[PDB]
């Protein structure tokens, strides 16, 4: 409760920031997709004993290429969708035409990235080049850093222009569709012109693209801080001392760091679906499946410790009613019911348990004892045991990491919850 | 005024057809963009004396390449924009999640169009195959004819599932953003599973792909009817007998034809900026710039007449208050304001003059006497003389077709404009 005149005003200014908000929320537009694409991803890469052939007989030899189609349409397009989302949202926000702001930036994005791919002859400084081609790697996870930048730049200029009433003023008699279209025309024009001119500029620098300067000075070195151990710790430690103030750190931090956590995730995904070594430990589903187990503490453990050791009626019930939302990694019932939010005693293991589960989980995967995330974006709401297996692209070395973490949490919480249960049975006999 | 218990019910009912409406209004999203793209096009193609070289001196002998950037981000991205538009609208309609339905149909377009491009060295069956690319020829005009079939089919199925409550029931304490997503997760997944299959089928045919079967069976034949003289005369008649009932005929015919009218305008553009003879006569701007001159039916001519030969006190002040909007090709004040709309005097020239002007241009352009439309989509609101100039890519045989055309209307209207004015002074004196 006490150190809330230090964390909770800053936490409020961040969660209200319109730009991290616009990005954070707009990014949600991708989620159901990155999932749909993972059902196909992990139906074709599932390492079942008589599976690689099982499917071969029925379909054919290349039973595996079809199952790569949806993955193309979702995973290699993340930033395209994400660009609509973000602009559209920052659109709704500024009370401008959202449909417009969110298509303007679809267009703008494309304008920013070149419609051509160049093949080079190895160390010969000569080349051929395919044109009228949207490089489908500049759409994927490696571009949502420019998806942000340009969606935010476009929509921001776009709203400022309608708000400056710089607009085509169509006669009232003309249909309403007509009025809306021509309204946009002038801002729209000016926006593409700016982005265009921005391009031409980097078109004339060392880095030839927009995506390039942005990836060299931003996307790249930040992906580094991201897969850091300090990167995974400081994120997890922020994610929870936000919940502490009753905010949803998971989506708040998640919303800042996901442009990196799914870039890394994606890399792993590409390697995996080609029999290669999986490079990163820190992905999105790293935390989602090996740290955020019950929900936002290792809560699932705490909930089994109420359903097991809770003498009082107050908890024996809270744990009776919150294995379900817990089993699926949803925990509002606990953080807010126990409560854990703003609760001195319980807040201790609530912050500690995830760092201790991050450090552990982290190393297990480096030491190579425990598999890495395959990169299949399995959703944050996946039952603890099926989650670990499927997150390692079908590697049981991941199930044992969870059973391990589960056990670790179940013991760090236990003594803390005993101390609560006892405080609770006290006032439950109206003790004062 | 009597045969309007024959078409008045036919018209009205098509205007409320939910798919032709989704399409009609979805395409309006691509509009302002081609207007924007075209401003760049018609800059870097201006055949003005002492220009092509003047610019080359200031930026480089390679300047035309940059002004082809905005063009690629608009024109070559029609269908990609128009899938969102149609799917959204058609979703807005069914009162479902539009952002969803729209972002879903965009993902479904890209799923149905393959990320390979195949090149071939004639004769030798020698080839090179590029993976990881979106064929920009397919996001352009050549696609919007499947953009429809994919938005419609994808949205139709989508709302169906959502209405049957085939969704994921998330806990009520869980954030509303979390609730909206999984809500979509099942329908969305089923949706792609469908279209995906609809692909794997044609990837087993003489067609090989979706973009192909659709091109051959639908987009190619309907394209030739559209470029036909009848196709530019049944369509222009349809547009005016439809105003003869008070409905926006252009908007109706348009949003039902334009998937063809603006394929022809793209393939006039493909040629134009590669210095070739522009193939088709009939494009979107064939009508807007040479036929629909004042608005509904060379209305500008009939209006001019009122400013010149204004016997009555009313037609004199109607004219005084409708060349302003007439100049810009809006003519509501006239169609509805002196009631051409259901009146059977003014309706005679209202319907004829267009269908005249159409032939007196479809031949003027086949007889090579007048320049075909460059294919720069210049907006229908562009004033008369400049229109014929820019609409031809700077050729003057366009500024003349107008003059002859606007002259020609003036003398099919003048007799009626007189007859009417006659009536209006009588009933304004107190006579008969
Ligand atoms: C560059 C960005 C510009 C793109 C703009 C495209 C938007 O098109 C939109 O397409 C929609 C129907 O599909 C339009 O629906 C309307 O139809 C009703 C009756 O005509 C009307 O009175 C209502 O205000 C409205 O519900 C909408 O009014 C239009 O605005
Ligand atoms: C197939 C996939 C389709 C998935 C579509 C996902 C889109 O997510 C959507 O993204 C929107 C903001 O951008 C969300 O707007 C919210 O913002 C408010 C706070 O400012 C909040 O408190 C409101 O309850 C809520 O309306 C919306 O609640 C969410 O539902
Ligand atoms: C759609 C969406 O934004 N999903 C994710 C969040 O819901 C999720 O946070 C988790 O949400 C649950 C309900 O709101 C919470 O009970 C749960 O505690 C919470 N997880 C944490 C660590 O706080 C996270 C998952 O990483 O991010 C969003 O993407
Ligand atoms: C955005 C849009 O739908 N534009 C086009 C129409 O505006 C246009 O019709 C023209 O609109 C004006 C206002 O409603 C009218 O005054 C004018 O008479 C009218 N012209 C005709 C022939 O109806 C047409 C242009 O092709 O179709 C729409 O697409
Ligand atoms: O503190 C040593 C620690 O690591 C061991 O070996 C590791 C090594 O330390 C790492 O550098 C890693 O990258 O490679 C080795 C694993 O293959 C042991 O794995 C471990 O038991 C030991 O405690
Ligand atoms: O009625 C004759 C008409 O055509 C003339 O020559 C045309 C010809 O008719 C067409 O077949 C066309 O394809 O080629 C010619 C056009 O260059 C004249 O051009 C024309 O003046 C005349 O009215």
């Amino acid at each position: 409760r006490f150190l809330e005149k230090y964390v909770m005003p800053v936490a409020g200014k961040v969660a209200e920031q319109r730009h991290l908000l616009a990005i954070r929320d707009g990014l949600v537009l991708t989620m159901p997709f990155l999932i749909i694409g993972s059902i196909f991803l992990i139906i074709s890469t599932l390492p079942i004993p008589g599976y690689s052939e099982f499917m071969a007989s029925l379909f054919g030899k290349n039973w595996n290429v079809a199952l790569g189609y949806p993955v193309s349409a979702t995973f290699n397009i993340m930033a395209l969708i994400a660009v609509f989302g973000i602009a559209y949202r920052l659109g709704e926000y500024y009370k401008v035409d959202a449909l417009a702001s969110g298509a303007l930036s679809l267009v703008t994005f494309l304008l920013a990235t070149p419609f051509q791919v160049a093949y080079i002859m190895p160390g010969t400084k000569e080349s051929i080049l395919v044109d009228g081609v949207i490089p489908a790697a500049l759409m994927g996870s490696q571009g949502l850093f420019v998806a942000m930048i340009i969606a935010i730049i476009s929509t921001e200029i776009y709203r400022f222009l309608v708000q400056k009433k710089m607009i085509i003023k169509m006669p009232e008699t003309v249909p309403p569709a007509v009025t809306r279209s021509f309204a946009a025309l002038i801002p729209g024009f000016i926006v593409v012109t700016v982005v265009w001119i921005i391009r031409l500029i980097f078109e004339h620098t060392t880095f030839g693209s927009i995506h390039n300067v942005v990836g060299k000075l931003l996307q790249e070195p930040l992906s580094i801080l991201g897969a850091s151990l300090w990167g995974a710790v400081i994120a997890v430690i922020l994610v929870h001392v936000l919940w502490a103030c009753g905010i949803h750190g998971a989506t708040i931090v998640g919303g800042v760091m996901s442009p990196i956590w799914l870039s890394l995730m994606d890399q792993n995904r590409i390697a995996f679906q080609a029999g290669q070594d999986v490079p990163n430990t820190i992905t999105a589903q790293f935390f989602d499946l090996w740290i955020y187990m019950g929900g936002s503490g290792a809560t699932l453990a705490l909930v089994v410790g109420m359903l097991l050791f809770a003498r009082s009626q107050q908890l024996k019930s809270l744990g009776r009613l919150s294995i379900a939302p817990g089993i699926f990694n949803i925990n509002e019932m606990v953080t807010f019911g126990m409560p854990i939010v703003m609760n001195p005693l319980l807040l201790i293991p609530f912050i500690v348990v995830p760092v201790v589960l991050t450090i552990v989980s982290y190393f297990a995967m480096e030491w190579g004892l425990v598999a890495r995330p395959s990169g299949a974006a399995v959703t944050w709401t996946t039952p603890i045991l099926f989650s670990g297996y499927l997150g390692s692209g079908g590697k049981i070395s991941g199930v044992i990491l969870q059973l391990v973490n589960f056990a670790l949490a179940f013991v760090i919480y236990l003594p803390f919850l005993k101390i609560w249960d006892k405080q609770k049975i006290a006032e439950e006999k109206g003790e004062a």
